[PDB]
């Protein structure tokens, strides 16, 4: 499969999440995603086909993981924006107030601004600390997916947010949204990963 931020993948033939970003670990191909999407060794599929397995994750506390892919997968420095793409150009972290977008299999490509840093989410499984908050909308299944600026700076991976009874927070105003992502930089260093860029 072609590995593009925001696309769907399944975990053990069960849950669906979204790809974060193509990465390498030495010779090993991978993608980063959210930790709550799978346990170590869980099987990832795209397009009906096995593409790899969860190599490592931290969740709760953090919310991060990477999927170690077979060599047959095609890593790409891209995030889905409708039928188009946003090129991944680096991992510079944006400040509060910056515009940012996110991509995922439920709500597609959505944009807003960064409103706060170092936010704690109290999820079912436990607290997750250190999250960045934006007011782009999202919904269930967008977890793991890319957060990126239009200028191509990869920010992090979708963790959670204040989804409403319809499964998303797109039906409330931006001022009322809390959409939380796990910062990319600590994921990259904890697992020794390099971001695929173009």
């Amino acid at each position: 499969a072609n590995i593009v931020g925001g696309i769907e993948y399944s975990i053990n033939n069960a849950s669906l999440c979204s790809v974060g970003f193509s990465v390498t670990r030495g010779a090993t191909k991978g993608f980063v995603t959210a930790g709550h999407c799978g346990t170590v060794n869980a099987t990832a599929r795209i397009g009906g086909a096995v593409v790899g397995t969860f190599a490592a994750r931290v969740f709760p506390g953090n919310d991060r993981a990477w999927v170690s892919l077979t060599s047959a997968q095609t890593l790409l420095p891209r995030v889905a924006n409708g039928s188009s793409f946003v090129t991944v150009r680096g991992s510079t972290e944006a400040a509060v107030g910056a515009a940012v977008c996110r991509s995922g299999r439920t709500t597609g490509y959505q944009c807003g601004t960064i409103t706060a840093k170092n936010v704690t989410a109290n999820y079912a499984e436990g607290a997750v600390r250190g999250l960045t908050q934006g007011n782009a909308c999202m919904g269930r299944g967008d977890s793991g997916g890319s957060w990126i600026t239009s200028a191509g700076q990869a920010q992090g991976v979708m963790s959670g947010g204040n989804v409403q009874s319809n499964g998303n927070n797109c039906g409330i105003p931006a001022s009322q949204r809390s959409s939380l992502f796990e910062r990319l930089q600590p994921i990259l260093s904890q697992y020794g990963l390099s971001l695929v860029t173009g």
